[PDB]
Protein backbone atom coordinates (compact mmCIF):
# COMPACT_ATOMS: atom_id res chain seq x y z
CA UNK A 1 0.00 0.00 0.00
CA UNK A 2 1.38 3.47 -1.30
CA UNK A 3 0.02 6.41 1.09
CA UNK A 4 1.61 9.92 0.49
CA UNK A 5 2.90 11.70 3.61
CA UNK A 6 2.11 15.32 3.59
CA UNK A 7 4.70 17.27 6.16
CA UNK A 8 3.55 20.75 6.54
CA UNK A 9 5.70 23.84 8.24
CA UNK A 10 5.54 27.89 8.26
CA UNK A 11 8.56 27.67 6.49
CA UNK A 12 12.08 29.44 6.46
CA UNK A 13 13.83 30.61 3.66
CA UNK A 14 16.44 28.39 1.24
CA UNK A 15 18.70 31.57 0.54
CA UNK A 16 18.92 35.15 1.65
CA UNK A 17 17.90 35.45 -2.11
CA UNK A 18 14.57 34.93 -0.74
CA UNK A 19 14.20 36.75 2.89
CA UNK A 20 12.22 40.00 1.02
CA UNK A 21 9.77 37.71 -0.66
CA UNK A 22 9.61 35.28 2.25
CA UNK A 23 8.66 38.23 4.73
CA UNK A 24 6.17 40.10 2.30
CA UNK A 25 4.48 36.65 2.19
CA UNK A 26 3.81 36.49 6.05
CA UNK A 27 3.18 40.33 6.27
CA UNK A 28 -0.03 39.39 3.86
CA UNK A 29 1.65 41.13 0.54
CA UNK A 30 2.97 44.22 2.28
CA UNK A 31 6.77 44.68 1.01
CA UNK A 32 9.09 44.97 3.91
CA UNK A 33 10.32 48.83 3.77
CA UNK A 34 14.19 48.17 3.24
CA UNK A 35 15.17 49.14 6.49
CA UNK A 36 12.84 46.61 8.00
CA UNK A 37 14.94 44.21 5.67
CA UNK A 38 18.32 45.20 6.64
CA UNK A 39 17.00 44.30 9.92
CA UNK A 40 16.04 40.80 9.32
CA UNK A 41 19.05 40.04 7.66
CA UNK A 42 21.47 41.36 10.05
CA UNK A 43 19.15 39.09 12.52
CA UNK A 44 19.82 35.78 10.49
CA UNK A 45 23.23 37.17 10.48
CA UNK A 46 23.72 37.25 14.40
CA UNK A 47 21.91 33.52 14.39
CA UNK A 48 25.00 32.36 12.30
CA UNK A 49 23.06 32.18 8.69
CA UNK A 50 19.50 31.25 7.14
CA UNK A 51 20.71 28.34 5.14
CA UNK A 52 21.07 25.71 8.04
CA UNK A 53 17.15 26.19 9.32
CA UNK A 54 15.75 25.33 5.77
CA UNK A 55 17.76 22.28 5.75
CA UNK A 56 16.07 20.84 9.52
CA UNK A 57 12.43 20.76 7.99
CA UNK A 58 13.82 18.79 5.06
CA UNK A 59 15.74 16.45 7.69
CA UNK A 60 12.66 15.93 9.13
CA UNK A 61 10.27 14.98 6.88
CA UNK A 62 13.08 12.62 5.40
CA UNK A 63 13.51 10.76 8.32
CA UNK A 64 10.18 10.54 9.75
CA UNK A 65 9.03 8.61 6.17
CA UNK A 66 12.13 6.47 6.39
CA UNK A 67 11.46 5.49 10.37
CA UNK A 68 7.63 4.93 9.38
CA UNK A 69 8.19 2.95 6.23
CA UNK A 70 10.67 1.19 8.81
CA UNK A 71 8.74 0.31 11.77
CA UNK A 72 5.68 -1.29 9.94
CA UNK A 73 5.36 -3.47 6.75
CA UNK A 74 1.64 -2.80 5.55
CA UNK A 75 2.12 1.15 4.21
CA UNK A 76 4.96 2.47 1.98
CA UNK A 77 4.70 6.25 2.64
CA UNK A 78 6.46 8.69 0.61
CA UNK A 79 7.23 12.05 1.74
CA UNK A 80 6.45 15.74 0.29
CA UNK A 81 6.66 18.94 2.18
CA UNK A 82 4.74 21.58 1.56
CA UNK A 83 4.99 24.74 2.91
CA UNK A 84 3.03 28.42 4.26
CA UNK A 85 5.11 30.65 3.53
CA UNK A 86 7.85 29.68 0.44
CA UNK A 87 8.37 27.19 -2.29
CA UNK A 88 7.49 23.91 -1.88
CA UNK A 89 3.85 25.81 -1.47
CA UNK A 90 1.10 23.25 0.25
CA UNK A 91 -0.59 23.56 -3.12
CA UNK A 92 2.52 22.49 -5.18
CA UNK A 93 3.09 19.61 -2.66
CA UNK A 94 -0.38 18.18 -3.11
CA UNK A 95 -0.24 18.92 -7.02
CA UNK A 96 3.27 16.52 -6.83
CA UNK A 97 1.86 14.17 -4.83
CA UNK A 98 -1.06 13.65 -7.74
CA UNK A 99 1.39 13.49 -10.59
CA UNK A 100 3.14 11.01 -8.46
CA UNK A 101 0.28 8.91 -8.68
CA UNK A 102 -0.60 9.62 -5.07
CA UNK A 103 -4.61 8.67 -4.44
CA UNK A 104 -4.28 8.65 -0.64
CA UNK A 105 -2.51 11.09 2.11
CA UNK A 106 -1.99 11.43 5.75
CA UNK A 107 -0.72 14.89 6.77
CA UNK A 108 1.16 16.71 9.63
CA UNK A 109 1.39 19.94 10.12
CA UNK A 110 5.60 20.55 12.11
CA UNK A 111 3.50 22.77 15.05
CA UNK A 112 2.13 20.70 17.96
CA UNK A 113 -0.76 22.72 19.02
CA UNK A 114 -3.85 22.86 16.83
CA UNK A 115 -5.22 26.77 15.82
CA UNK A 116 -7.52 27.82 13.52
CA UNK A 117 -4.82 30.30 12.04
CA UNK A 118 -2.28 27.58 11.58
CA UNK A 119 -2.85 23.89 11.82
CA UNK A 120 -6.65 24.24 10.28
CA UNK A 121 -5.18 26.79 7.41
CA UNK A 122 -2.23 23.96 6.16
CA UNK A 123 -4.72 21.03 6.20
CA UNK A 124 -7.66 23.54 4.48
CA UNK A 125 -5.52 24.32 1.89
CA UNK A 126 -3.74 20.72 1.32
CA UNK A 127 -7.97 19.33 1.09
CA UNK A 128 -9.22 22.03 -0.82
CA UNK A 129 -5.94 21.62 -3.41
CA UNK A 130 -6.76 17.88 -3.94
CA UNK A 131 -10.61 18.30 -4.62
CA UNK A 132 -9.23 20.78 -7.07
CA UNK A 133 -7.31 18.39 -8.75
CA UNK A 134 -9.51 15.07 -7.66
CA UNK A 135 -9.05 11.60 -7.06
CA UNK A 136 -6.55 12.02 -4.06
CA UNK A 137 -8.10 12.14 -0.19
CA UNK A 138 -5.88 13.41 2.57
CA UNK A 139 -6.66 12.91 6.10
CA UNK A 140 -5.14 15.43 8.44
CA UNK A 141 -3.33 15.26 12.12
CA UNK A 142 -5.04 18.57 14.13
CA UNK A 143 -2.88 17.94 17.27
CA UNK A 144 0.17 16.34 18.71
CA UNK A 145 1.03 18.05 22.02
CA UNK A 146 -0.28 15.50 24.32
CA UNK A 147 1.53 12.54 22.13
CA UNK A 148 3.51 10.73 25.26
CA UNK A 149 6.86 10.57 23.50
CA UNK A 150 6.55 13.65 22.52
CA UNK A 151 6.35 15.40 26.41
CA UNK A 152 8.82 12.47 27.57
CA UNK A 153 11.37 14.75 24.58
CA UNK A 154 10.81 17.79 26.45
CA UNK A 155 11.11 16.56 29.98
CA UNK A 156 14.28 14.95 29.77
CA UNK A 157 15.31 18.28 28.65
CA UNK A 158 13.89 20.02 31.26
CA UNK A 159 15.46 17.57 33.56
CA UNK A 160 18.84 17.84 32.68
CA UNK A 161 18.72 22.02 32.67
CA UNK A 162 17.64 22.07 36.05
CA UNK A 163 20.17 19.25 37.17
CA UNK A 164 22.91 20.89 35.56
CA UNK A 165 22.10 24.28 37.87
CA UNK A 166 23.73 25.89 40.85
CA UNK A 167 21.84 24.61 43.76
CA UNK A 168 20.64 28.28 44.64
CA UNK A 169 19.07 28.73 41.17
CA UNK A 170 17.27 25.35 41.17
CA UNK A 171 15.16 26.51 44.09
CA UNK A 172 14.50 29.84 42.65
CA UNK A 173 13.64 28.86 39.25
CA UNK A 174 10.96 29.98 36.52
CA UNK A 175 9.56 27.76 33.64
CA UNK A 176 8.63 29.86 30.79
CA UNK A 177 6.58 27.72 28.14
CA UNK A 178 5.87 29.29 25.21
CA UNK A 179 4.87 29.21 21.27
CA UNK A 180 3.75 31.67 18.26
CA UNK A 181 1.67 34.43 19.52
CA UNK A 182 -1.67 35.00 17.11
CA UNK A 183 -4.21 37.73 16.66
CA UNK A 184 -6.57 37.53 19.70
CA UNK A 185 -9.76 37.58 17.44
CA UNK A 186 -8.99 33.35 17.07
CA UNK A 187 -10.82 33.58 20.44
CA UNK A 188 -14.00 34.54 18.64
CA UNK A 189 -14.08 30.76 17.29
CA UNK A 190 -13.23 29.05 20.57
CA UNK A 191 -9.60 28.13 19.19
CA UNK A 192 -8.27 25.37 21.81
CA UNK A 193 -4.76 26.95 21.13
CA UNK A 194 -4.25 29.16 24.41
CA UNK A 195 -5.50 26.05 26.19
CA UNK A 196 -3.87 23.06 24.84
CA UNK A 197 0.06 25.55 24.85
CA UNK A 198 -1.41 25.47 29.08
CA UNK A 199 -1.76 21.78 28.83
CA UNK A 200 1.58 21.24 27.22
CA UNK A 201 3.16 23.01 29.87
CA UNK A 202 1.67 21.73 32.80
CA UNK A 203 2.63 17.91 31.06
CA UNK A 204 6.05 19.03 31.01
CA UNK A 205 6.34 21.27 33.90
CA UNK A 206 4.85 18.37 36.05
CA UNK A 207 6.41 15.28 34.56
CA UNK A 208 10.40 17.67 35.22
CA UNK A 209 8.80 17.95 38.78
CA UNK A 210 8.48 21.75 38.22
CA UNK A 211 6.02 23.60 40.84
CA UNK A 212 6.64 27.23 38.99
CA UNK A 213 6.34 27.74 35.76
CA UNK A 214 4.17 30.25 33.22
CA UNK A 215 2.74 30.50 29.77
CA UNK A 216 3.66 33.01 27.38
CA UNK A 217 3.89 33.52 23.41
CA UNK A 218 6.19 35.31 21.30
CA UNK A 219 7.24 36.41 17.64
CA UNK A 220 4.03 38.47 17.41
CA UNK A 221 3.48 40.40 14.05
CA UNK A 222 2.57 44.05 14.36
CA UNK A 223 -0.91 44.41 13.19
CA UNK A 224 -3.62 46.89 14.96
CA UNK A 225 -5.63 44.15 16.31
CA UNK A 226 -4.17 42.72 20.11
CA UNK A 227 -2.22 39.84 19.82
CA UNK A 228 -1.94 36.77 22.50
CA UNK A 229 -0.41 37.83 25.46
CA UNK A 230 1.82 38.54 27.48
CA UNK A 231 4.83 38.15 25.19
CA UNK A 232 7.51 36.27 26.79
CA UNK A 233 9.86 39.09 27.48
CA UNK A 234 7.31 41.65 29.41
CA UNK A 235 6.52 37.96 31.41
CA UNK A 236 9.86 37.52 32.23
CA UNK A 237 10.05 40.85 33.54
CA UNK A 238 6.54 40.74 35.72
CA UNK A 239 7.64 37.20 36.96
CA UNK A 240 10.91 38.94 38.44
CA UNK A 241 9.11 41.31 40.34
CA UNK A 242 6.18 38.71 41.53
CA UNK A 243 8.51 36.76 43.24
CA UNK A 244 12.45 37.59 42.26
CA UNK A 245 13.23 34.93 39.97
CA UNK A 246 17.03 34.00 39.54
CA UNK A 247 16.69 31.86 36.11
CA UNK A 248 14.46 31.35 33.61
CA UNK A 249 13.86 28.44 31.92
CA UNK A 250 12.55 28.87 27.99
CA UNK A 251 10.83 26.00 26.34
CA UNK A 252 9.72 27.17 23.06
CA UNK A 253 7.20 24.12 22.56
CA UNK A 254 5.40 25.40 19.57
CA UNK A 255 8.56 25.23 17.76
CA UNK A 256 10.00 22.19 16.26
CA UNK A 257 13.15 23.16 15.40
CA UNK A 258 16.12 26.22 15.48
CA UNK A 259 14.37 28.87 13.59
CA UNK A 260 14.41 32.99 13.84
CA UNK A 261 12.26 32.59 16.60
CA UNK A 262 13.89 30.74 18.82
CA UNK A 263 17.63 31.64 18.10
CA UNK A 264 17.08 35.09 17.94
CA UNK A 265 13.49 35.73 19.97
CA UNK A 266 14.60 33.72 22.63
CA UNK A 267 18.25 33.68 22.93
CA UNK A 268 18.61 36.66 21.74
CA UNK A 269 15.59 38.76 23.15
CA UNK A 270 14.59 36.69 26.28
CA UNK A 271 18.52 36.56 26.92
CA UNK A 272 18.56 40.64 26.52
CA UNK A 273 15.49 40.45 29.31
CA UNK A 274 17.62 37.95 31.63
CA UNK A 275 21.43 39.23 31.45
CA UNK A 276 19.80 43.25 32.20
CA UNK A 277 18.21 41.86 35.47
CA UNK A 278 21.11 39.31 36.52
CA UNK A 279 18.48 36.04 36.87
CA UNK A 280 19.85 33.42 34.19
CA UNK A 281 19.35 31.93 31.10
CA UNK A 282 18.71 28.85 29.90
CA UNK A 283 16.82 27.43 26.83
CA UNK A 284 17.10 23.29 25.70
CA UNK A 285 17.75 21.79 22.39
CA UNK A 286 15.12 21.94 20.03
CA UNK A 287 13.81 19.08 18.83
CA UNK A 288 14.96 19.41 14.90
CA UNK A 289 15.53 15.85 13.92
CA UNK A 290 16.46 13.85 16.74
CA UNK A 291 15.49 10.19 16.56
CA UNK A 292 13.63 10.43 19.13
CA UNK A 293 11.22 13.24 18.11
CA UNK A 294 11.16 11.86 14.88
CA UNK A 295 10.31 8.20 16.49
CA UNK A 296 6.98 10.47 18.59
CA UNK A 297 5.77 12.34 15.44
CA UNK A 298 5.92 8.30 13.15
CA UNK A 299 3.89 7.27 16.04
CA UNK A 300 1.41 10.42 16.14
CA UNK A 301 1.38 9.26 12.16
CA UNK A 302 0.22 5.80 12.59
CA UNK A 303 -1.86 6.64 15.70
CA UNK A 304 -3.80 8.72 13.46
CA UNK A 305 -4.21 6.15 10.88
CA UNK A 306 -5.58 3.45 13.78
CA UNK A 307 -2.03 1.55 14.63
C1 LIG B 1 2.11 44.44 8.34
C2 LIG B 1 1.18 43.22 8.48
C3 LIG B 1 1.51 42.10 9.18
N1 LIG B 1 0.47 41.24 9.10
C4 LIG B 1 -0.52 41.79 8.39
C5 LIG B 1 -0.10 43.07 7.97
C6 LIG B 1 -0.87 44.10 7.11
C7 LIG B 1 -2.30 44.33 7.58
C8 LIG B 1 -2.44 45.52 8.56
O1 LIG B 1 -1.62 45.58 9.50
O2 LIG B 1 -3.38 46.32 8.36
C9 LIG B 1 -1.73 41.13 8.13
C10 LIG B 1 -2.28 39.97 8.68
N2 LIG B 1 -1.56 39.02 9.33
C11 LIG B 1 -2.39 38.05 9.73
C12 LIG B 1 -3.66 38.37 9.32
C13 LIG B 1 -4.90 37.50 9.56
C14 LIG B 1 -3.62 39.57 8.66
C15 LIG B 1 -4.80 40.29 8.02
C16 LIG B 1 -4.72 40.02 6.51
C17 LIG B 1 -5.63 40.94 5.79
O3 LIG B 1 -5.15 42.06 5.44
O4 LIG B 1 -6.78 40.48 5.61
C18 LIG B 1 -2.03 36.93 10.42
C19 LIG B 1 -0.74 36.56 10.76
N3 LIG B 1 0.33 37.35 10.65
C20 LIG B 1 1.42 36.68 11.07
C21 LIG B 1 1.00 35.42 11.48
S1 LIG B 1 1.97 34.13 12.16
O5 LIG B 1 3.41 34.31 11.79
O6 LIG B 1 1.39 32.84 11.65
O7 LIG B 1 1.77 34.15 13.63
C22 LIG B 1 -0.35 35.34 11.28
C23 LIG B 1 -1.26 34.15 11.60
C24 LIG B 1 2.71 37.20 11.11
C25 LIG B 1 3.14 38.52 10.97
N4 LIG B 1 2.41 39.51 10.40
C26 LIG B 1 3.15 40.64 10.37
C27 LIG B 1 4.39 40.37 10.93
S2 LIG B 1 5.69 41.54 11.12
O8 LIG B 1 5.23 42.64 12.05
O9 LIG B 1 6.85 40.82 11.72
O10 LIG B 1 6.12 42.16 9.81
C28 LIG B 1 4.40 39.04 11.29
C29 LIG B 1 5.52 38.25 11.96
C30 LIG B 1 2.69 41.85 9.86
MG1 LIG C 1 9.58 40.44 17.50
Amino acid sequence: KKMGLLVMAYGTPYKEEDIERYYTHIRRGRKPEPEMLQDLKDRYEAIGGISPLAQITEQQAHNLEQHLNEIQDEITFKAYIGLKHIEPFIEDAVAEMHKDGITEAVSIVLAPHFSTFSVQSYNKRAKEEAEKLGGLTITSVESWYDEPKFVTYWVDRVKETYASMPEDERENAMLIVSACSLPEKIKEFGDPYPDQLHESAKLIAEGAGVSEYAVGWQSEGNTPDPWLGPDVQDLTRDLFEQKGYQAFVYVPVGFVADHLEVLYDNDYECKVVTDDIGASYYRPEMPNAKPEFIDALATVVLKKLGR
